[PDB]
């Protein structure tokens, strides 16, 4: 019993991935300092990525977890209006999700909502969509690890791999 | 702006946890080779020792995510029935909550449960629950960080602490 990497052509290690969300926190507590951020995970592909992020945020927060799918699975549970608002995502591929998750968010009047997500394929981008934290923008290929899925497997791959389009 | 742990009577590290959780990552490894566990992560609390121990476990599997209450507010995505569950939590105090989801699970008829818990209190035990996979026995004490909350905040802290009963 191994962690094996597939064979597509997008692969990231737990080292790699561990430095970029360091920096990332690191970027966020900058920007947000003198404020108290609420950080709400999309489940269930961003739950690792929230867990390594938010403990590389030396700042006061507090956070959320919510599920969708394209085209609201799990609602919101504390308030979020007058908030400063941080999306935390698995990965922005078309858009189309988060495209829906900003436009419910701002519905409530947040202060301010940034997005956060660990992985982004633009060239299938078919909604623009603000990412303000992007851990890496990759080619087009279906990913899975460290916390994204493969048929609900392979969600506890510690690093980011991917299969070939075959 | 930096990680400050309370004055409670109970402090874990980082490390110590770390170490702990590879731990039980690899009796759960060895337990369950040749088996596809399901495992049940306890929101909020438990989604960072869920983080860290499903990188720990390196075998196929799946997982879900559920929200209760003492005395069930996000239901079940996958079936487990017929399925080797493993319910991720936080920390066991009179036991309640823990009791109700087992006997909630035990309903749809899993081929196993066992119980993985970051912390137990077990002079607050009230309802005798097992734990089968526990991190760290402690005193009783109102503990925050690695994912548990004080008042919604302090989830972030990468280290355990507490507060004194005052
Ligand atoms: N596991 C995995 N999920 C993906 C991938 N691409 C998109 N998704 C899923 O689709 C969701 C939204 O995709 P979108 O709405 O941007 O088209 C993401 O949050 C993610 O859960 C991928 O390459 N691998
Ligand atoms: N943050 C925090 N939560 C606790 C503590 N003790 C109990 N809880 C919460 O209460 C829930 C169930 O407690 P129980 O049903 O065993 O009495 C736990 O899953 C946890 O969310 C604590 O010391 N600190």
């Amino acid at each position: 019993g191994m962690f094996t990497p597939g064979n597509g052509p997008v692969q990231i290690s737990a080292e790699a991935i561990k430095k970029r969300v360091e920096e990332l926190g690191g970027e966020i507590a900058r920007d947000y300092q003198g404020k108290t951020p609420h950080l709400i995970c999309v489940l269930n592909g961003a739950f690792i990525f929230m867990a390594d992020l938010v403990r590389a945020i030396p700042l006061p927060l507090t956070m959320d977890f919510i599920a969708i799918s394209s085209y609201l699975l799990k609602d919101l549970r504390l308030p979020i209006h007058g908030r400063d608002v941080i999306v935390v995502e698995d990965i922005v591929d078309t858009g189309l999700t988060l495209s829906y998750l900003l436009d419910y968010l701002e519905a409530r009047k947040p202060a301010s909502v940034r997005v956060a997500a660990l992985l982004s394929k633009p060239s299938r981008r078919q909604v623009e969509v603000p990412i303000h934290y992007l851990g890496f923008e990759i080619e087009d290929a279906y990913v899975y690890g460290y916390g994204l899925d493969r048929a609900q497997f392979d969600r506890n791959l510690p690093f980011i791999t991917s299969i070939r389009p075959e």
